[PDB]
């Protein structure tokens, strides 16, 4: 997260932090992911593609730092790793960017609710919040694009929503963006997701109720002027989440 300020995980109970064992032992951070359910995470397809297998993964519910065990905090493993059978990476455009992760306590549970863990809703079909509606999103992602290190500590920054017909336009992204993704970013483009925060949630308050509306998938740059972050449109993939849940 550029800009933005940094956090703690009771501010954002239903971020989830994913992590990928190495041989060897070490192990890194890999992407944020979102809790819908319990036993469900909600994560990016291209967080996963290159190394599709379940056992390597270790999610924390819980944890507001990268290298801390915060108190309260939970960890599992995935029982279930569902990828889109149809997504596809262009040059900058990722399709069908949305995976699911059945997670399991060592003991075999899902997660259990508390004050620093708890579920988002999902969004209703053919209901998405206009354009100009600000939404925030969390992540451990880099704090300046030329940076190769994550913060130690979360973060999390406020951003607006940009019209399909805006974002198609030739000096932001051309027809490269579809019908079935989401455009936002900041007008004076000093804060934005980045790198590090895929996966992760674009939580939007529509009609009184935060909802998942986005997930973090693509965006040329960190906060670079005209190219605003691009998040997978949950709304369209809600025949797709209920048939594989
Ligand atoms: N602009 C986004 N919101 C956004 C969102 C997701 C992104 C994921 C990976 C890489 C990016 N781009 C990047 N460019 C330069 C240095 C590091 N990362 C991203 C950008």
């Amino acid at each position: 997260i550029i800009g933005g300020e940094f956090t703690t995980i009771e501010n954002q109970p239903w971020f989830a932090a994913i992590y990928r064992r190495h041989r060897g032992g070490s192990v890194t951070y890999v992407c944020g992911g979102s809790l819908m359910s319990p036993c469900w995470v909600i994560s990016a397809t291209h967080c996963f593609i290159d190394y599709p297998k379940k056992e390597d993964y270790i999610v924390y519910l819980g944890r507001s730092r990268l290298n801390s065990n915060t108190q309260g905090e939970m960890k599992f493993e995935v029982e279930n790793l569902i990828l889109h059978k149809d997504y596809s990476a262009d040059t900058l455009a990722h399709h069908n960017d949305i995976a699911l992760l059945k997670i399991r306590s060592k003991e075999g549970r899902c997660a259990q609710p508390s004050r620093t863990i708890q579920t988002i809703c999902l969004p209703s079909m053919y209901n998405d919040p206009q354009f100009g509606t600000s939404c925030e999103i969390t992540g451990f992602g880099k704090e300046q694009s030329t940076d190769y290190l994550y913060p130690e500590q979360l973060k999390m920054t406020v951003v607006k929503l940009i019209s399909h017909r805006e974002c198609q336009q030739p000096h932001y992204y051309g027809s490269e963006v579809t019908t079935k993704m989401l455009c936002a970013a900041d007008p004076q483009w000093k804060t934005d997701s980045c790198q590090g925060d895929s996966g992760g949630p674009l939580v939007c308050s529509l009609q009184g109720r935060m909802t998942l509306t986005g997930i973090v998938s693509w965006g040329r740059g960190c906060a670079l002027k005209d190219k605003p972050g691009v998040y997978t449109r949950v709304s369209h993939f809600l025949p797709w989440i209920r048939s594989h849940t």
